């Protein structure tokens, strides 16, 4: 009781216990005594960036890679009993496969005889190659004579074809005491073996929060063990025999308390996306729905982002983050790929994520917002590293929110144009890589008065995943995030802003 108020956390906190009290303890859960995990002589060492190349569009000293790598392969080097990935289809290759045999073989000649489970989230249509056994038997066969003591639960899932589904959540979690997790997918090709490598984010911490992380994941288990009754739903392949592992975080918890590490008081949230819970039953959630229709484009789809209260409650994700960037009170810095989905299928943005920006820009409070060059778009469904064709689609819809809110087209230009610095992604002072192709950027984060951030999965564009992430409270590593991160995205990003429409 000598520790420092959570000022952000307490408002979060509230939402959350508001919105699904029911879920408390398993998809979202608040702890203190985290530890922020860092080598020695590398104090931010625990915010996991890749490729960490800034100032060189040739992108030659990747020691964001570097670290993200090491940290993979020691955290599950590091094992006693168990190992757990969740990510996005593909199934992790290249390096980031590398990591994990490497792991287990480290944990299995140090004695132990870890179980592991692997989850990834599929699309209905890329699927994909997309094999759990093919998958099982590569790492098999790459963990040699490991392999007897490595037992193994590899699955891919969709919970729903319709309401587009799936587990996006990155997650790697040990012993249920450390975990790793932020927005990196396993690919090689766009992340490692490219002169071109997409720019994104993972942090890495201990503690209590690890367990949080654990309990989201038997959450995601308990469904997929027992929906492999469905194969249009959950590819599953075990192995050695074994049975399927809905309750492996819980086994390894036992029934004693998480232990802290440190001093980091962190809120860990997900969310069930849709064909998982219908709702949290235990909920008074009663909000007033958004209700202004978007002149771009009219979902087909009922809009579970913008108009379904059950899928809120389900998902305690979304007002999470509506929650954290309200919260701010000097600043926030939006580091995304995109703040805007693609619309058909899904909504292209959240009206209330919107609404909350727009009451911070006419409060004077300071909106930074970068997100993946438009340059990076495919394709309807590819899916490339941007959903808009310029970032005026972001601005304007701004403006659409401000004038909503106060009246006047002229008060809305002075908040927009004042409080906004909006902007594509760069890493150095080149407008591309020096190989031609642009900056792809993947991050899903949010940083509000050097106080407060998250670090996850969750994107803040209309998605109906499975997600997770972090949020941590704390001025000292928000001032690591700060000059390790988010200064240097706007030094070299700056470069690339936009003024509105109606601005000077
Ligand atoms: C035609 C566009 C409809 C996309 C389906 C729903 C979604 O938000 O997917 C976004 C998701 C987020 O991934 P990350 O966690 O940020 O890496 O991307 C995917 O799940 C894979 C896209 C496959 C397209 C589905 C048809």
């Amino acid at each position: 009781a000598d520790t420092p108020p959570t000022p952000h956390l307490d408002a979060i906190e509230r939402s959350l216990r508001d919105t699904s009290p029911g879920l408390e303890g398993s998809v979202w859960q608040r702890t203190d005594g985290n530890r922020l995990d860092a080598p020695d002589g590398d104090p931010a060492g625990w915010l996991l960036q890749t490729p960490g190349c800034w100032g060189d569009a040739g992108c030659k000293d990747r020691a964001g890679t570097r670290r993200l790598l090491d940290k993979m392969t020691r955290n599950i080097a590091d094992a006693r009993h168990t190992v757990d990935i969740s990510s996005l289809a593909p199934f992790p290759n290249g390096g980031f496969e590398d990591a994990v045999v490497d792991g287990l073989k480290a944990s299995v000649a140090a004695g132990h005889s870890p179980r592991v489970r692997i989850l990834v989230g599929a699309a209905p249509i890329y699927h994909l190659n997309v094999v759990p056994s093919r998958y099982r038997d590569e790492l098999i066969g790459k963990l040699g004579a490991a392999a007897g003591k490595v037992t193994l639960n590899v699955a891919s899932m969709t919970t729903s074809k319709t309401s587009l589904s799936w587990n996006a959540s990155k997650l790697l979690v040990v012993d249920g005491k450390t975990a790793i997790t932020g927005g990196i997918n396993g690919w090689k090709d766009d992340y490692l073996d490219t002169a071109h490598p997409v720019s994104d984010v993972d942090m890495a911490l201990s503690g209590p929060a690890a367990r949080s992380a654990g309990k989201y994941l038997d959450t995601l288990w308990d469904w997929t063990c027992r929906n492999a009754s469905d194969p249009a739903k959950v590819w599953l392949a075990t192995s050695n025999g074994a049975s399927c592992m809905p309750s492996m975080e819980q086994d390894e918890a036992g029934s004693a308390p998480a232990e802290p590490t440190g001093d980091v008081p962190v809120i860990a949230v997900g969310g069930l996306g849709v064909g998982i819970k219908e709702s949290d039953p235990s909920s008074g959630y009663h909000p007033d729905l958004p209700t202004a229709p978007d002149t771009k484009c009219t979902v087909g789809l009922h809009d579970n982002t913008n108009a379904d209260r059950d899928y809120d409650t389900v998902n305690p994700e979304e007002n999470a983050l509506r929650s954290l960037i309200a919260s701010a009170r000097s600043h926030v810095e939006i580091s995304q790929q995109d703040l805007n989905a693609t619309c058909p299928p899904l909504p292209r943005y959240d009206i209330r994520t919107y609404d909350t920006l727009a009451g911070k820009l006419a409060a004077g409070v300071k909106v930074r917002i970068v997100v993946s060059d438009p340059a990076n778009r495919g394709a309807v469904g590819s899916g490339g590293y941007s959903q808009i064709k310029s970032l005026d689609e972001i601005s304007d819809t701004l403006r659409t929110r401000l004038v909503a809110l106060t009246g006047d087209n002229e008060k809305a230009s002075r908040a927009l144009c004042g409080n906004l610095q909006l902007a594509s992604f760069r890493s150095s002072d080149a407008a591309k890589w020096a190989d031609g192709k642009p900056y792809a950027l993947h991050h899903k984060l949010v940083s509000v008065d050097d106080s407060a951030f998250y670090i996850g999965s969750k994107n803040l564009y209309p998605a109906w995943l499975q997600d997770f992430g972090y949020i941590v409270e704390s001025p000292a590593a928000a001032q690591q995030l700060k000059t390790e991160l988010l200064d240097p995205e706007w030094k070299y990003s700056q470069q690339a802003a936009a003024t509105p429409a109606g601005c000077p």
